[PDB]
């Protein structure tokens, strides 16, 4: 494993550096040990560790700025020397004096020369789930980090440069937006910001990320609300102030899918990250969403769903009125328990009352097919199959199979459990939905793994203690796969329960029955308790916030689909107005 | 829109602000461009902005009393300037002095001779929910609700009259209880009772409100309980303080149904305000209502439920026992799945045990009408439509309809369903009733929108399967409705479940009736988790302090249909006893 390499090459360098007196005596910061192998007896003082480390770089790990400088005393050439291992290919001994804050160390290694754009590109300093932390690869990144301002200015000072980028793609602003001190991190932000060119164009806030990202639109998608905040100050204006009304004019221009995603809003409802669903119901945000919501989106919403449901109540009128026929085979020649109709009618006579299911046959195709020309949660995959089963019963049909129900059937449930989709938005029962959306698709594929196992106990018990009885009077199990299903009702007592009194039920049933009643309510009783984890007060709060969440997220669905000559975009332009044609939201407020 | 239109009007006062050197210098505050605009250069200085706004009306909105002072050093015409737009008709330079508390400019602007009484008559000092404060149309009115006592008094200083009242008819206490500050708007309150004119009568505490409602009246329709404290002190009467004891005696007078309205109690219980029903809990109040309902309160609910329990017993009894016929019509001539036995009996006699039915089934129509007399929450329209039915039936009779049933057959249900509306008061029961109030006529009304919607997928799905077989064993779906109505008691497994263990179970029933009962389950236990919203401790406490909102409202029902020769006037005039003829009831109580 991975995990393991560095723990033993952390291990295998405390051998080398136990085995080199060099690098032991730069370990214990031992001065009248390193004199000793420098100067009288000269030891290798390039010696590389196991880490590729030097004794320079063994001096910066543990701050030792007299082994420090008895290195850069007695070999100048030491500081200039990076790691040269796989672990930390690019780290040099400056890296180690700035994260360490040692200001002392940091002005020592800059008065010796040191060099201010060495990029620290090894493994360990990448942005993974496994590293601890992440501070990029320049050493200003580092100072902007750990917070030590005097270190930051103090790497400016020798020609520190903020537009340098790392292999990301991300400046040093990208990078304090990914640190927990946020309440900090904002004057470390505004230190960062006083350095630059003072032009209004090319600015560092800016430059974008490699994957199309601007500081101020990362700090959304990643959650960081504090960031969001001190970043939204630097873009916008305040109207006027009426006593204790402000009204205040926001910039929203990212904050738009003005560009064709370049938007702050596709990117929230996008992310998996649980932090970043609070950024939309920020002040600037929200009250554009839910004026974007109040009007337009949701009669819209409204629209769609009147039209999905009458498209579908007319799948259902084509199916309870379909092809008819008192069954063409002969009687019941294969097994007499033979409940037989087929209804299959290839010909397109029946003109009469036919020529309206040609057409409603036909609408029936055209909207499963624009259902698909629109598409090349879980409502998402209940829509798709649904026009799935449609194409099918089209071929189950002009090829008339005796099969002909199963493919129809399944066209039936998905075409209304996906008019239940309409229920997220349109009024409170939308939190319902998504409720049960982690139901479906959370707990009950788990759960039934557990109620599978006590139901393949006790059907393939009561199928052995009716194997033995007639099925003729209590054929509850007589089946196979019967004998489970009637278990199945049982367990969910539908079923009267295999009650036949006239009849001497078998020693055996009279015993197991029992024990499944208990052991069967044992199961639903406690699959009741574990559903209350969600009611301790956040989560009625967290499904509110992400019913919000799919709401804003439908909201910016129709916003891109739906023409232009209706829908109007958010604010109001900057033209006509002594504005720079950037939009505006003009949101007033009160204080207290 | 319109939210929209203030929104742009704002902005094109901006770009005429921008565009106006005259009123950007006035809002700049630059001193050294308004001279350049008014002494040297002679600019239009009675400039009508976009807000048909002047230079000194921009030199207010923002704090410069320099540029309004140069406005009104080199135009001393500019004060009594008001707004000459729609959304600020009639606001002037003194209102924004006395909304930003400029003192020292309010103090400026009444030297100049402003005027201490002009309305600000805009749309956007309106009381609308859209708008975000309310303050009146009167500068005093806005001293009093900023809280600069320093501005409310130097208002009066110069002509202030607190008897000034708005559009609504509102005077300077009124505003003060719409407001959120209520622990400083008494303060303000008290302030603005000093400047009335000493006397007992035409006291600005009676001037009432445009809709009939004095000041100390309408903080109790609107739930401001500070006020409502502070309101107290001025109409209560201490007899003697007995150690520990304190016998008061409240005033109580618009605090009673002594009007025909007229009456703080009649406007808790009738306004839609949450707020206001913490109102009758409080200590003037509480005590009245607990003596009002302890006695001649709960024994008359008793009586007009007693006789509605025996008025619902003798309809029922004239239902059992009604017109009986062996059906004339031949035999099942129509179809032979008929069991109908007709009981119609158009002729007046079988006078021994009918006689008794004859006066039954007069009682029944003249309390019927008695019911209507009586009229020309939910359990209001239950008694109606009850009473409605049985003049329907009556047509019905007479008619002898075959359809002699389904009008007979609702008034069975709202006669009892109208008799659970007792148990609001009476017992403890109150409040779970009026917990089914809001399950009736809340969720359920939403949530069988997604039930419907599970069962016309699956009801649907449950007869193709079985179209193609035999409803003659295993028909529980056979119509096109009874399929559904089938699947809607399977989805509330009351049915054994379609359990036919004789014949061969086709192939996809067997396959979608389990995932009709996860889902249906599902369905259901998510609706049992989603009534858990109503638990923590304050529902407990809502409910139950809004089923003493229904009990006092049902007690000033009583009070007024009722004669007067039972149920006396609450408390002791003031009669015999030296006091003012106005209730009062004695409430000792003991403090710690
Ligand atoms: N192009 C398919 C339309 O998208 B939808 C959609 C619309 C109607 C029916 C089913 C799915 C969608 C929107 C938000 C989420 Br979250 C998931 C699906
Ligand atoms: N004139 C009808 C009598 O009023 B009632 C009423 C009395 C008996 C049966 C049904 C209604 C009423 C009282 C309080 C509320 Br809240 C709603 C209705």
């Amino acid at each position: 494993s991975w995990a393991q390499s560095r723990d033993e090459q952390n291990l295998l360098q405390q051998k080398r550096i136990w085995e080199s007196p060099l690098l032991l005596a730069a370990k214990e910061n031992n001065v009248q040990a390193l004199y000793k192998l420098l100067k009288f007896e000269g030891c290798e003082v390039h010696q590389k560790g196991a880490m590729g480390e030097t004794a320079l770089h063994i001096a910066a790990l543990y701050d030792n700025n007299e082994a420090a400088q008895v290195l850069m005393e007695a070999a100048p050439e030491l500081v200039f020397e990076p790691m040269t291992s796989e672990l930390y290919e690019g780290q040099t001994a400056l890296h180690i004096a700035v994260i360490n804050q040692n200001v002392n160390l940091v002005r020592a290694l800059l008065a010796r020369g040191a060099s201010v754009s060495a990029r620290a590109t090894g493994s360990v300093f990448h942005y993974r789930p496994h590293n601890l932390i992440y501070y990029g690869e320049h050493p200003l990144s580092f100072a902007a980090c750990v917070g030590s301002e005097e270190i930051v200015r103090l790497l400016i000072e020798h020609g520190a440069d903020i537009r340098a980028q790392d292999s990301l793609g991300n400046t040093v602003l990208h990078i304090l937006i990914l640190q927990p001190n946020k309440t900090f991190a904002c004057q470390m932000y505004n230190l960062l910001l006083s350095y630059d060119g003072g032009d209004h164009l090319k600015s560092l806030e800016l430059v974008p990320n490699n994957q199309g990202l601007t500081p101020f639109k990362l700090a959304g998608v990643e959650g960081n609300i504090v960031m969001f905040q001190h970043l939204m100050q630097k873009r916008k204006h305040i109207q006027w102030t009426y006593g204790p009304l402000t009204s205040t004019l926001y910039d929203l221009t990212e904050i738009d899918s003005s560009g064709d995603d370049q938007s702050l809003l596709e990117l929230i409802v996008t992310t998996k990250k649980r932090e970043a669903r609070q950024i939309l119901d920020q002040t600037p945000v929200k009250e554009l969403v839910s004026l974007k919501w109040k009007r337009y989106g949701r009669p819209y919403f409204c629209v769609l769903g009147a039209i999905y449901v009458l498209y579908i109540i007319c799948f259902t009128m084509c199916c309870v009125y379909r092809p008819l026929k008192p069954r063409i085979t002969n009687r019941t020649n294969p097994r007499d328990n033979t409940l037989l109709q087929q209804k299959l009618l290839q010909e397109a006579y029946v003109t009469p009352k036919d020529d309206l299911r040609l057409v409603g046959e036909l609408v029936s195709i055209v909207g499963a097919v624009i259902i698909l020309l629109v598409e090349i949660g879980p409502f998402h995959v209940i829509i798709v199959t649904y026009a799935f089963m449609v194409l099918v019963t089209m071929v189950m049909r002009l090829t008339n199979s005796d099969g002909e129900v199963v493919p129809m059937s399944f066209a039936l449930v998905l075409g209304w459990c996906n008019v239940m989709y309409f229920a997220r938005g349109f009024q409170m029962l939308g939190p319902f939905t998504i409720m049960i959306q982690k139901m479906i698709f959370g707990d009950l594929m788990r759960f039934c793994w557990l109620m599978a196992v006590v139901i393949l106990g006790f059907a393939s018990a009561f199928y052995i203690i009716f194997q033995t009885e007639d099925p003729d009077e209590l054929g509850h199990f007589y089946d196979y796969p019967m004998a489970l299903f009637s278990t199945f009702e049982l367990f969910l007592t539908i079923i009267d329960g295999p009650a036949n009194y006239d009849v001497d039920l078998p020693f055996m049933y009279s015993i197991t029955y029992a024990a499944f009643a208990i052991i069967a309510t044992l199961l639903m009783l406690n699959l009741l308790i574990a559903m209350m984890g969600d009611t301790h007060w956040r989560v009625a709060h967290e499904r509110d916030e992400l019913w919000r969440a799919q709401v804003v997220a439908t909201t910016v669905m129709l916003e891109r689909k739906l023409p232009r000559c209706l829908w109007p975009r958010s604010g109001i332009c900057g033209r006509e107005y002594g504005l720079g044609d950037r939009w505006f939201l003009r949101v007033e407020d009160r204080q207290d």
